[PDB]
């Protein structure tokens, strides 16, 4: 693979959004995956529903939390593959009260046939990203209270608590490190993203990647 890729150089990604007040970064790892996926398919990048998933999506718990695997489910099962538009079905959950769900009347923005799940494994990781774009991982986060910049090496990485994306490493960098899009604003960490170690399972980074199958 390429010593070093970042995804944002292409223009796969969305501007970093902001998940406020609720648990629903699951919502926000699958969807930013689905967004730069939809894009790397030939179609211009498009701002896509995380709201969608939170109040329709009734495997996973709103506000109260997700899987990433499961909303990939959901989109494929239960919406006919069908992702809306962020402006069809804006995001209202910044309070921690999220609407009941709405089936009618939303602008369909992507199409996915399912999702990829990939190893455990950072090397295989980074290779299927090289190629394929971005991918949505689970995270411990709850050392990321104080990050402020650089290359995180000691991040406390012992339970999952938050989704996030996958966009870019770099091998080359006296600390190889993954780049992640956060759901916290630009105004957390670098521009919205933090650069975490790469080869050393940083916050349990490896152990539930995934990506959608745009189609
Ligand atoms: O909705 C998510 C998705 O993040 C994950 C969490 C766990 C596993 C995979 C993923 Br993705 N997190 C916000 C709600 C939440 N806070 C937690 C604190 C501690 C444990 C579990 C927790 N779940």
């Amino acid at each position: 693979a390429p010593a070093a890729v970042d995804w944002r150089a292409r223009g796969a990604v969305t501007a970093v959004k902001d998940q406020g007040q609720c648990g629903s970064c699951w919502a926000f790892s699958a969807i930013g995956n689905v967004e730069c996926q939809w894009f790397l398919a030939g179609h211009p990048l498009t701002n896509l529903s995380e709201q969608m998933l939170v109040s329709c999506d009734k495997t996973d718990s709103g506000c109260s939390g997700g899987l990433m695997n499961n909303a990939f489910e959901w989109i494929v099962q239960e919406n006919n593959g069908a992702v809306y538009t962020e402006d069809s079905y804006p995001y209202a959950s910044g309070e921690g009260i999220s609407p009941p769900c709405t089936t009618s009347g939303h602008t369909v923005g992507a199409t996915i046939t399912g999702h990829v799940e990939l190893p455990q494994d950072e090397a295989q990781i980074a290779a299927w990203l090289a190629v394929n774009g971005p991918v949505a991982v689970a995270v411990d986060a709850s050392s990321w209270m104080t990050y402020t910049g650089g290359v995180m090496t000691s991040c406390v990485s012992e339970q999952l608590d938050h989704g996030v994306l996958l966009v870019g490493y770099n091998d080359s960098a006296a600390v190889p490190y993954w780049i992640i899009k956060n759901s916290w604003t630009t105004q957390w960490g670098e521009e919205g993203y933090i650069r975490i170690a790469k080869g050393s399972n940083q916050c349990l980074v490896k152990e539930e990647a995934s990506s959608a199958v745009v189609g």
